[PDB]
């Protein structure tokens, strides 16, 4: 059993910005989801070896998790807020694609997604 390498979190030739929307994504959005009681499965890449999910990376070809997002935000990896919002949405969608409705992990993702949507609704205008 093998896990793929994680998503990229460092790339010196990718242009980067530090913007008020990206600061909101770290200070408000990521921090709110990270502290939630259902955050733990999403705080690092899925370890398909330890979890005995040998088909996980056959089905999920664009993996994403909040550990990766946290690193991207803390290392100013992004150019704009849309790129980070897409990462969160990829994380939720992967969970719904791989699992069954009503599975514990899906209910956990849904609770985090509800908070995510609430916070993104008040994403500040770009200064
Ligand atoms: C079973 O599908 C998923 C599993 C996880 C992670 C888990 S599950 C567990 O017990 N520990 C973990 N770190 C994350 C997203 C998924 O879609």
């Amino acid at each position: 059993s093998m896990n793929p390498p994680p998503p990229e979190t460092s790339n010196p030739n990718k242009p980067k910005r530090q913007t008020n929307q990206l600061q909101y994504l770290l200070r408000v959005v990521l921090k709110t989801l990270w502290k939630h009681q259902f955050a733990w499965p999403f705080q690092q890449p899925v370890d398909a070896v330890k979890l005995n999910l040998p088909d996980y990376y056959k089905i999920i070809k664009t993996p994403m998790d909040m550990g990766t997002i946290k690193k991207r935000l803390e290392n100013n990896y992004y150019w704009n807020a849309q790129e980070c919002i897409q990462d969160f949405n990829t994380m939720f969608t992967n969970c719904y694609i791989y699992n069954k409705p009503g599975d514990d992990i899906v209910l956990m993702a849904e609770a985090l997604e509800k908070l995510f949507l609430q916070k993104i609704n008040e994403l500040p205008t770009e200064e």
